[PDB]
């Protein structure tokens, strides 16, 4: 894989049903500000921010926001395509 993470960019429409899994994101506890920015229930696991409830971050027909795009980019999740 190379471009597994699709270019999540604010302004683009959300075609897929992206879900932020209830699992440690690998991100530092600081990123919980972004998770909470997208109204996400968060708890710190291993010095990393973890998700407690599977988040319906993107919805087919929604519109990827700024901190939202950033969130998905930090999550290393592909809200579009992976090639």
């Amino acid at each position: 894989m190379n471009k597994v993470q699709a270019p999540a960019r604010p302004g683009a429409i959300a075609p897929l049903s992206v879900v932020i899994p209830a699992h440690n994101t690998g991100l530092g506890p600081e990123k919980t500000s972004f998770f909470q920015a997208l109204s996400i229930p968060t708890k710190i696991s291993k010095g990393t921010i973890e998700i407690i409830n599977d988040v319906h971050i993107l919805k087919p027909g929604d519109k990827v926001g700024a901190s939202e795009a950033t969130l998905l980019n930090m999550l290393n999740i592909s809200p579009f395509s992976y090639g």
